[PDB]
C-alpha cells in the first residue's frame, strides 16, 4: 500500500504488456523482478586501476573486506558485491558469475545499503560496458574514482562512461588522493579532468566532483585539509541520506525505461507495419536495416521524443540483424496510450504521496561507519589610532619616500626590535597590507601594534582580520 | 641582419608575392608593414562586463590609467591602447578608429611592452569577433578574464573564443576576484569554468588558468593566499617573459599564416580553372560556391593540409560572393614551390640562429611595476618514546575500549589539564591522526607530549609533521 508498491503495480499493468508485445527483453532488459523494488540500495565504485577503489569502500567501512585486498600494482580481477551478512567471509555467487564474488560482514553500513566493487578498467574477457550499463540501470549511486597522483582517462574509460549515459545524475566523480601533490598541480589536475570529462560525457550540466584522499593515512601535502573533510563531509551526506529517498530514484528509473520503452515500441511496430506478407522479406528487411536512422529520425519527426530516448544505431542494426521480421506485432495504440497515460496522470499522483512519505523516517538513514558523528572530534574603531601619532613619530624619523618606507629600511628596524627572523617575516606579511614591499604611516603602525604584541607575549594571528586593517580596508 | 630581419626578408621575398596574386588581401588579412616585425610586443586583455580588466592592468602597472576608470556596472566603451609615452593624458587615434582611444605614460612596463585594453564582452556596433581575430593575428599574449563571482559565459563570448581559433598558444585564462568566495565554491566554479571552455574551444591540449584576485585590495577569503601569489608569480613571469622572445612568436605566426595563404591560394587557383572561358560563367561561380565544402574537402585529398588550416566555408561563401571569377589567377607552382621550400629549409636554419639569439639578453625583460621582486618583501626517531611508558601508565589507567579511548573520555582528561578550548581542540585535531574520532596508545601519547609542550610556553604547530607521527605513519 506505499509507493513502491504503487510503483510497482503500474509496472506490472502499464509498462510490463508493452515490453512482453515488443518484445524489449531481447533488445535491452529483460522484465523487472520484486527483488529490484524491495531490496538494499546499492553503491558501486569504479574507475581505471590503482585509483583507490577498494580502499575508499574500506574507508566508507572503516572496516577491511573479507574477500578484497589493496596493492600496488594491479591485484583484484573481478566484481565484489561487498554486502551485509552475519558471518564474515566470502561466497562466488549463458550468463557469466564466475567473474563475481560475494563478501559480507555485520557492519550496519552494510545494514543500510551494499556496495558492489568493481574490476579496474584498463589504462578481453567480457562485455565491461555492458555490465556498467546494467549496474547504471539499477543502481542508486556511481562513484567514478581518478587518482590526482596519475591523471589519465584512457579509451576505455570514456567507453564506460559512454555506457553510463542517461545516468549521469547517479554519478559521482570523485577525484582521489589530491592530499599527495602540491596545491598548484592539483588545481591542474582537477582543471584538465573537467575538460576531459565535459568533453567526454557532452551534457551541458556539470558534473560534481569531490575532492579528497579517501583513507585514514596522514596527509602528505596537509594544507587543502579542510577542503578535503568538507568535500568529504558532502559525499557521505549524499551517501547517507540514500535509503530516505530510494522510491524517487526508483520512480524516476521507471519514468526512464518508460520512455526507452515506448520509443523501441514505436520502432519495432513501424518495422512490422513495413515488412511486405509473403515474398520480398529478405532484402526489404535488410535495407530496412540500411534506412535506419531514417527510421529513427521521422519517428522523431512525428512523434515527439528526444535523442535522448533512441538506442543506438548500429547495435540496435546488430540485433535487427538477428531478429525476424515477419514475426514482430504491429503498432497497438492501446498499451501505448495505457504507457502516456500511466506517466503523466498516474505518476503525476504518486509524487504528492511520495512528497509525504519523503517526511517520514530518517531512521533509514546510514549508520556510523565512516559516518559517525563522533568523528570529528568532541570539541567543534581601530585599536592602533590611540598610539598613531608616537609610532608616526618614528616611522618619520625614519626617512620615508613620500609615505612609504623602503623595505630594507623597514626590515633593519625591524630586526632591531631584535625579535626572531620567523615572527618578524610573519609580522611583514600581515602588515604589507597592499603588498608592494614598502610599509605608508599607517601599515607602519600597524606592525609596530603588532611587534608590540609579540614583545607582550602574544601569539601572531594567522590572517589579518578586519578590525586591524588600516581603516583604507575594504569595501563591502 | 638579425633574425626578425631574416624573417622580413623571407615573408618580402617568398610569402608577399603569393598573397598579392592570389589577392589575399581582400579575403583575410592585408600585406604586413615592418611595423609588425620592429614594434613593441603587445598583450590583449579581454573578458565579459565587470570581469576586472581594467583593475588587472592597473594592477599590472601599480598605477591608474589616464583615460580609463573602473566601476560597478559597464562604464567604458571602446578599446583603450595603454602604451608607454613621455606625458601624461590621452589622444583619440572606411575604417573606424573612434571606437578607439590612445592612453601614455612614464612607466618601465610600457617601455618593455603595451597593453591594449579592450570592451567588455556583453553578458550591435562593430565585428567584435573579427578585431578580436585581428589582434588575435598580431598580438603576443591574449589575457580572457572569468570571475568566480559571477561565473558567466556568454553566447557572444564563445564567439570571440570560436574567434581566436588557432592562436589558443597565445591565451592566458585568468580566474579573477577568486579571493572573494569560499573555496568549495571556487572549486566549483573552476570545475564549471573548465568544463565550459572544454567543451567550447575543443582542442585536445587545455588551457591554463591562473587563479587569483589581480588587484591591491585585502583579501576577503584569505585561506587560499599562497596559491594566488603563486599562479600571480607563474603569470607574471610568463607576461615577463615576452621581450625576450618576439622573434619566436612572430617566427610562428609567419608559418601560420604561410600555411593559410598556401590554402587560399589552392582554392581561388582551383575555383580560377573551373570557370568556362565566355558564357556559363554565372551559374557555373553560384554553383560552384554551391559546391565549396566539396572544393575544400577534395583540395585536402590531394594536397595534404589540416582542417585546421582551411578558412570559414561560408564566410569564404560570402566574399567569394563579393567577387568575380574570371579576374582570379590560375595556379602558379613556382611561387607556390617558393612557399613551401621557404618554410620548411629555410625556417629550418633560422631556427638554429634563434636559438643562438635566444641566448643573448634578458635585458629586454620587463622591468619593475608589478613584476619588480622587492614587492615579495625583505625577508624570504620519534621523541615521545621516552615518556612513552609513563603516558601508557595513564592512558590504559583511563579504562579505554581495546586500546582506543573514547573522545568524550579523552576531553573530560584534557580539559582536566586546566588548558583553554581552543588550544585543546588544536591539540585533539593534532593528535587523532587516523581521525576516527578516538585516541589509542601512540595517538594519546602525543597528546599528551603535546599537552606538556604547550605548558612549558610552547606554540603548537598548525600541522603534524613527520618526525611526531607515531612511527605507524606513512609509507614512501
Ligand atoms: N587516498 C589515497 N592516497 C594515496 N594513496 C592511496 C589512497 N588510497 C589508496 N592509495 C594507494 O594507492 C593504491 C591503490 O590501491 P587500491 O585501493 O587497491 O586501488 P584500486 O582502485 O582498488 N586498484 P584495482 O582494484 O586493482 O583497480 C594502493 O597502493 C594504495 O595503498
Ligand atoms: N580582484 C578583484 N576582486 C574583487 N573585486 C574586483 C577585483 N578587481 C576589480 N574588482 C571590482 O569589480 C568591478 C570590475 O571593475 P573593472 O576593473 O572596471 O572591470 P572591467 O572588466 O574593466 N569592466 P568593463 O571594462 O566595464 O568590462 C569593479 O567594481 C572593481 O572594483
Ligand atoms: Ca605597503
Ligand atoms: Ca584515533
Ligand atoms: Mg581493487
Ligand atoms: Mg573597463
Amino acid at each position: 500500500r506505499t509507493v513502491t508498491s504503487s510503483l510497482k503495480e503500474l509496472y506490472r499493468t502499464k509498462l510490463l504488456p508493452l515490453e512482453e508485445h515488443y518484445r524489449f527483453g531481447s533488445f535491452h532488459s529483460p522484465a523487472l523482478e520484486d527483488a529490484d523494488f524491495d531490496g538494499k540500495p546499492m553503491v558501486l565504485v569504479a574507475g581505471q586501476y590503482s585509483t583507490g577503489k577498494t580502499s575508499f569502500i574500506q574507508y566508507l567501512l572503516e572496516q577491511e573486506v573479507p574477500g578484497s585486498r589493496v596493492g600496488p600494482e594491479p591485484t583484484t580481477d573481478c566484481f565484489v558485491a561487498v554486502m551485509h551478512g552475519e558471518t564474515e567471509g566470502t561466497v562466488p555467487g549463458n550468463t557469466f558469475l564466475n567473474r563475481f564474488m560475494c563478501a559480507q560482514l555485520p557492519n550496519q553500513v552494510l545494514e543500510s545499503i551494499s556496495i558492489i566493487d568493481t574490476p579496474g578498467i584498463l589504462s578481453r574477457g567480457y562485455d565491461f560496458p555492458a555490465v556498467l550499463r546494467w549496474f547504471a540501470e539499477r543502481v542508486d549511486l556511481i562513484i567514478l574514482l581518478f587518482d590526482a597522483h596519475k591523471l589519465e582517462i584512457s579509451d576505455e574509460f570514456s567507453e564506460a562512461i559512454g555506457a553510463l549515459r542517461g545516468h549521469e545524475d547517479k554519478i559521482r566523480v570523485v577525484l582521489n588522493k589530491a592530499d599527495m601533490v602540491e596545491t598548484q598541480q592539483l588545481m591542474r589536475v582537477y582543471g584538465a579532468l573537467m575538460w576531459a570529462l565535459g568533453k567526454v560525457v557532452g551534457t551541458p550540466e556539470v558534473l560534481r566532483v569531490y575532492i579528497g584522499s579517501f583513507w585514514s593515512q596522514p596527509l602528505l601535502v596537509p594544507d587543502n585539509r579542510r577542503l578535503f573533510e568538507l568535500e568529504e563531509q558532502d559525499l557521505f551526506r549524499d551517501i547517507q541520506g540514500l535509503p530516505r529517498h530510494a522510491a524517487l530514484r526508483k520512480l524516476n528509473d521507471l519514468v526512464k525505461r518508460a520512455r526507452l520503452v515506448r520509443v523501441h515500441a514505436y520502432i519495432i511496430s513501424y518495422l512490422k507495419k513495413e515488412m511486405p506478407t509473403v515474398f520480398g522479406k529478405e532484402n526489404k528487411k535488410k535495407q530496412l536495416i540500411l534506412k535506419l536512422p531514417v527510421i529513427f529520425a521521422k519517428i522523431q519527426l512525428e512523434h515527439h521524443i528526444s535523442p535522448g530516448d533512441f538506442p543506438d544505431c548500429q547495435k540496435m542494426q546488430e540485433l535487427l540483424m538477428a531478429h525476424d521480421f515477419t514475426k514482430f506485432h504491429s503498432l497497438k495504440p492501446k498499451l501505448l496510450e495505457a504507457l502516456d497515460d500511466m506517466l503523466a496522470q498516474d505518476i503525476a499522483k504518486l509524487m504528492p504521496l511520495l512528497r509525504q512519505e519523503e517526511l517520514e523516517s530518517v531512521e533509514a538513514g546510514v549508520a556510523g561507519g565512516a559516518f559517525e558523528g563522533t568523528r570529528m572530534g568532541p570539541f567543534v574603531e581601530w585599536v592602533v589610532t590611540k598610539d598613531k601619532s608616537k609610532y608616526d613619530e618614528i616611522f618619520y624619523n625614519l626617512a620615508p619616500a613620500d609615505g612609504k618606507l623602503s623595505g630594507s629600511k623597514a626590515k633593519t628596524w625591524m630586526v632591531g626590535t631584535k625579535l626572531p627572523n620567523s615572527v618578524l617575516g610573519r609580522i611583514w606579511k600581515l602588515s604589507d597590507v597592499d603588498r608592494d614591499g614598502m610599509l605608508d604611516d599607517e601599515e607602519f603602525a600597524l606592525a609596530s601594534h603588532l611587534i608590540e604584541a609579540k614583545l607582550e607575549g602574544h601569539g601572531l594571528p594567522t590572517n589579518l582580520p578586519r578590525r586591524l586593517v588600516p581603516p583604507s580596508k575594504r569595501r563591502q
